[PDB]
DNA sequence: CTAGGGTCCTAGGACCC
DNA sequence: CTAGGGTCCTAGGACCC
């Protein structure tokens, strides 16, 4: 045999950084997100805000109606990136088998670690404590024989705790595990399963695999596997970004093409900078645009293209604007690139 | 009264052999 | 008295943080 997988996850990541750097924000409801005037949402919130119901992805106006004392911060990305680089270097003291999933979390494979006598429990404990020292931030961790259980486990003694699932404990832990707790099983999937009388991993273990393949395709095989603790996904330390985009939601819907082009002119230098970091010569596989309309419908138009090119993005966006807008107002415009393969 | 990044999967149809 | 099957494009969506 069994692997030893750790998932490490920072507690309230953006709000914890802001609370550390400004202690007057410790005991008051705060969130990182865009204002109502800017038609924004909540990136995350601290625990004082959360007991009022403030959640990641909530429209900021709803957040303020739920928590009128909410203090709203714009977010300091360089502060968060600095912390994220530090925790990942901490991870590297313990193993090179590191798969970051976002700024604030990573799977570790410590199957063959000679740290703490190979105890994944003590390694996770030591990683959490080293992060508290040095960074003055708290993390939670999960320890399990496979990825998705380690990720579920990191949520169970959150914040500032951990939870271990041994191979012996997996069958009991699975029997009653709500399917919605499985990463990748979101609102729509969960509801379709519920409509089918499937709520827990116990329910799916009684199910015909062919039946699940019929109704769900590949996802049905994943659901069948995870429901009995099968998850052979290896921790991969060699993943690279495959795309780069820049996009903006305007405070007011635009209705004139010239406004669309003007926004593209503002977006293009930013996309160029970012593509330059990871690909100095700007060579790409595809590039294209995104529009989102006043009804929250959105469309993307992209095409094979060898090199980032502003004039081609504008011409593309003119086509999208002319052919797909349908007379609607546009609330967002975005630019997009997909990188080459090897 | 609904962000901005991204991952991955599926599907319809063009293209290739 | 005409190509199926594979691959490539491409748009859209579920989902993740
Ligand atoms: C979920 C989510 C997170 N984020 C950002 C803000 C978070 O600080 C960071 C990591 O998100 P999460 O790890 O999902 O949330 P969190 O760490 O803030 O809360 P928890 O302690 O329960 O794990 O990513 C968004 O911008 N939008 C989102 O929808
Ligand atoms: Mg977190
Ligand atoms: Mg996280």
């Amino acid at each position: 045999g069994s692997r030893k997988i750790i998932h490490v996850d920072m507690d309230c990541f953006f709000a914890a950084v802001e609370m550390r750097d400004n202690p007057a924000l410790r005991d008051i409801p705060i969130a990182i997100g865009g204002s109502r005037e800017r038609r924004g949402v909540i990136s995350t919130a601290n625990y004082p805000a959360r007991k009022f119901g403030v959640r990641s992805a909530m429209p900021t106006g709803m957040a303020l109606k739920l928590c009128p004392h909410l203090t709203l911060l714009p977010g300091r990305f360089d502060a968060y990136k600095e912390a994220s680089n530090h925790i990942r270097e901490i991870f590297s003291r313990y193993t090179s088998r590191i798969e970051p999933l976002s700024l604030d979390e990573a799977y570790l494979d410590v199957t063959d670690s000679v740290h703490c006598h190979g105890s994944a429990t003590l390694i996770a404990q030591e990683i959490r404590q080293t992060i508290f020292n040095e960074l003055q931030l708290t993390a939670s961790a999960g320890v399990a024989p496979v990825k998705f259980l380690a990720k579920i486990a990191s949520d169970m003694n959150k914040p500032n705790g951990q939870f271990v699932i041994t191979p012996a404990e997996v069958p009991a832990f699975l029997q009653t595990l709500p399917l919605a707790k499985i990463p990748g099983v979101g609102k729509v999937s969960a509801a379709k399963l519920e409509a089918m009388g499937l709520r827990t991993c116990g329910d799916v273990q009684k199910c015909d695999l062919v039946m699940l393949l019929k109704r769900f395709g590949k996802f049905g095989r994943i659901l069948w596997e995870r429901s009995q603790g099968i998850d052979e996904r290896d921790v991969n330390s060699e993943r690279l970004r495959k795309s780069v985009g820049v996009e903006r939601t305007m405070a007011e819907d635009i209705h004139h093409w010239s406004e669309c082009e003007a926004i593209i002119e503002r977006l293009y230098p930013e996309l160029e900078r970012r593509l330059a970091k990871v690909k100095p010569d700007l060579l790409i596989a595809r590039q294209g645009v995104k529009l989102k309309f006043d009804d929250f419908q959105q469309t993307t138009q992209e095409h094979v293209w060898p090199r980032l090119n502003k004039a081609d993005l504008i011409a593309t966006a003119r086509k999208t604007w002319d052919e797909r807008r349908g007379g609607r107002g546009v609330r967002l415009v975005g630019l997009h690139v997909t990188l080459l393969d090897p």
